[PDB]
């Protein structure tokens, strides 16, 4: 069970083994409540199991992107902050941690992708994607590519995609509307046909995979990136001379990455509600709580207005909330395994000509809107099977069974 | 281990308590050697497992559909007849016990599907599957149908399809070439639009099976029908006076019914191989032999031509006989799950209207040549799971990995 006048806490080793660990030594001077930090393997793993006997920690720290299958499980507890603690979160931060309207943790901390450039190949970078082809040509010249990042990811390729109208999930009124479905609107279509058209005018390679774009970048061989914050040490340790700004514009409208936000969720099963809540509201989520962990591990952007004002004095950090507060917030539901499965192979059979950009975003958008991440997972299972299957394997089959149709078709391509 | 010096013989007991007994009977006063007869449960799923572990019985009866495994397993010894004794059975017979061009056992017995009809309703049944049509207009006026026959089971709607070609496997020496299926060809394609426009033009219904042909001909409410000698005994109790004939021709050729040939194996670890082919050849396989057997259980027609012309004085047994003739063997190897699998769905398809009867059998032949029983089960796995689900599943989906595409779609009917 869960011990009553303390708090445990877990976190991921990365966070920092020391400054949370400060905060609490703060706590604990003025309440006299010790505060105890736990780094244990796979605690995302952990928490949902220990939590559902009711044992594990008092809070637990993680991407909001989990917290909604814990808060479905009623893991975590509903939150209680007034308007006037809200108002010093970016209002933003707060769609990342409610479930069914319901607030079920704090936000710490913001992370997106932003657009890195090479200074030295491209000490102006281009504020539209249109202007990105004429960039190209004149870097080719060089025996430089303007452009390369993850294409095989829709993570990555999303971004270009919304700008013009492209949604995954409804989100208004902090509700997601399930049946709403934006993968296969005139702006997806626009945006992905920009995408197919910088591979079939060979600004870009359809192969063009996450390793693929780290190494062209931090050997000066391309002049932009699309990367996350995650990225930067590696570039900083090449010596590459590179900034980090606002991704470029499509249509006069900006690009849409998805948004992950570091979240502090109270375990439904603690004993300790009160004492969370006054060490996230009053020690953790202020100047000197955030200052405290940042210079153990610095949290790039962050929730908290007032710090987040000091900290994007680093222009990269200026450039990830930019690009955050102009992105949308990863929907924490189920339904996204459909939508990141439906897309992927979108985009991969679009890039390939495997089918048009028409064809393969209609049938994305049908698979998001229908498919439970349990039937993906029979569909994957299925396709594993026989793609790995080392026989000349060959299916033409229609079945009709209880008002449903079913076709499989399996051969070699073309 | 198989003791020596005795014969243990395994048959089912539907071919009779009393019958191969008093054929053993018979061999032990001649040869003073001990045959005792058994009918354990599931003797087909037995004998593999105690064969392999060189025990069991020194002689198996089966249908030679699963002889091809046994077979294949190295469970069946080659039995070693002259030509003398191969002359004194009908030739096809031999085909359905050969294995990579050897003989792994004695054909008894032969059965195959014919037409069945009610004499009453029909003295002269017509000859051909043309003249059906025209059959039906005028027993329909009298509140009657011409044919119902089982239509979702392909054993019973193959006949007509293979009628004007058409084959499962192909078949040489004691071997079927598993890449070359006769599935889609144009008389296959032929034979299946026949039977879609006797449905369409409301002669037969796509949803009549097994037991709704059975009650409809029983009641006498069709004059005709499509079964095996199994169904006899039924109509035999039923008011109904019925006669058993050639299937129907279809473009002036004869429709191909699959054969079942009741089979005679010597296990490859007994000990007592030739007390087993004198039994078999000189006690059983003779007039007096199949004849004991017979007054106990029917074996339908036989193999054996002497004893055959005897049986065939019954025209019902004659009419087996002359289809199994003009049918085909039916092969005993694993992948005709994948034919049967491929062929059902084809039919069902063709008849619902859901495929052209082209498409549906271009389709079935791609199904069963190249669908592995694993692969069958797989897809038929994730249909299972998709169709009984409740809520509204739809996928729309084409992925391509390692140089092969896969397609998987599921939408409303």
């Amino acid at each position: 069970k869960i011990e009553e006048g303390k708090l445990v806490i877990w976190i991921n080793g990365d966070k920092g083994y020391n400054g949370l660990a400060e905060v609490g030594k703060k706590f604990e001077k003025d309440t006299g409540i010790k505060v105890t930090v736990e780094h244990p393997d796979k605690l995302e793993e952990k928490f949902p199991q220990v939590a559902a006997t009711g044992d594990g920690p008092d809070i637990i720290f993680w991407a909001h992107d989990r917290f909604g299958g814990y808060a479905q499980s009623g893991l975590l507890a509903e939150i209680t902050p007034d308007k006037a603690f809200q108002d010093k979160l970016y209002p933003f931060t707060w769609d990342a941690v409610r479930y069914n309207g319901k607030l079920i943790a704090y936000p710490i901390a913001v992370e997106a992708l932003s657009l890195i450039y090479n200074k030295d190949l491209l000490p102006n970078p281009p504020k539209t994607w249109e202007e990105i082809p004429a960039l190209d040509k004149e870097l080719k010249a060089k025996g430089k590519s303007a452009l390369m990042f993850n294409l095989q990811e829709p993570y990555f390729t999303w971004p270009l995609i919304a700008a013009d109208g492209g949604y995954a999930f409804k989100y208004e009124n902090g509700k997601y509307d399930i049946k709403d479905v934006g993968v296969d609107n005139a702006g997806a279509k626009a945006g992905l046909t920009f995408l197919v058209d910088l591979i079939k005018n060979k600004h870009m390679n359809a192969d063009t995979d996450y390793s693929i774009a780290e190494a062209a970048f931090n050997k000066g061989e391309t002049a932009m990136t699309i990367n996350g914050p995650w990225a930067w040490s590696n570039i900083d340790t090449s010596k590459v001379n590179y900034g980090v700004t606002v991704l470029p514009t499509f249509k006069g409208q900006p690009s849409k990455p998805f948004v992950g936000v570091l979240s502090a969720g109270i375990n439904a099963a603690s004993p300790n509600k009160e004492l969370a809540k006054e060490f996230l509201e009053n020690y953790l989520l202020t100047d000197e709580g955030l200052e405290a962990v940042n210079k153990d591990k610095p949290l790039g952007a962050v929730a908290l207005k007032s710090y987040e004002e000091e900290l994007a004095k680093d222009p990269r950090i200026a450039a990830t909330m930019e690009n955050a507060d102009k992105g949308e917030i990863m929907p924490n539901i189920p339904q996204m395994s459909a939508f990141w499965y439906a897309v992927r192979t979108a985009v991969i059979n679009a890039a390939s000509g495997r089918q048009t950009v028409d064809e393969a975003l209609a049938a994305a958008q049908t698979n998001a809107a229908h498919m439970s991440a349990v039937v993906v997972d029979a569909v994957e299972h299925l396709v594993r099977g026989i793609v790995d299957n080392p026989d000349d394997v060959r299916v033409d089959l229609i079945t009709s069974r209880r008002g449903r149709t079913v076709e499989v078709h399996v051969h070699p391509d073309d």
